[PDB]
């Protein structure tokens, strides 16, 4: 399974790197889709963007790069693309999941859960886990809010693919 990287700031400062597994084994599509935008191989993709939505003891949702508020994005397939399976759950802090719209409205916004969000499974596709840097996700939990506007700007400084 390929590994990722994210690494985040708040307002220039560092915070410091999350490595990311994308189950590619169970979800390929959805795992190369990030795996690419994380790069930057295709020319877009997620280096300089934010987290725009982070609401404590929910999730950290970033990958608008577009719009930056929640409404934009773009997949590596030309289109919104399909819910691959939901055969992986929402078990707790740390699981990577596609944020989207509605059935089979995935783009490139992703979310980090910082609890078991079980009332999402079935309804957003879970493809990766942090291996490392879960203290960062929590850094940037702590600049979220009720409504998820984040009291700093938290963006993704650099990102790309580990191995
Ligand atoms: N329920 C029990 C108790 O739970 C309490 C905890 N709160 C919960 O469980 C809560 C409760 C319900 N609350 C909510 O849904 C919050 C919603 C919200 O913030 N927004 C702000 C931002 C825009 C809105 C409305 C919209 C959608 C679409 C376009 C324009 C406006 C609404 C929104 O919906 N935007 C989505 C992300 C999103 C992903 C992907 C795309 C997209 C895909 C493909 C392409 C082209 C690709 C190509 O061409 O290549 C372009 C765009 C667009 C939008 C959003 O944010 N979805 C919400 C969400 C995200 C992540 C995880 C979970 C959730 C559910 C949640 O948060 N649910």
């Amino acid at each position: 399974n390929p590994l990722v990287y994210l690494d985040v700031d708040a307002n220039g400062k560092p915070l410091g790197r999350v490595v990311l597994e994308l189950k590619a084994d169970v979800v390929p599509k959805t795992a190369e889709n990030f795996r690419a935008l994380c790069t930057g191989e295709k020319g877009f993709g997620y280096k300089g963007s934010t987290f725009h939505r982070v609401i404590p003891s929910f999730m950290c949702q970033a990958g608008d790069f577009t719009n930056h508020n929640g409404t934009g994005g773009k997949s590596i397939y030309g289109s919104r693309f399909p819910d691959e399976n939901f055969t992986l759950k929402h078990v707790g802090p740390g699981v990577l999941s596609m944020a989207n719209a509605g059935p089979n409205t995935n783009g490139s916004q992703f979310f980090i859960c910082t609890i078991k969000t079980d009332w999402l499974d079935g309804k957003h596709v879970v493809f990766g886990h942090v291996i490392e840097g879960m203290d960062v996700v929590k850094k940037i939990e702590s600049f979220g809010s009720k409504s998820g506007r984040t009291s700093k700007k938290i963006v993704i400084t650099d990102c790309g693919q580990l191995s």
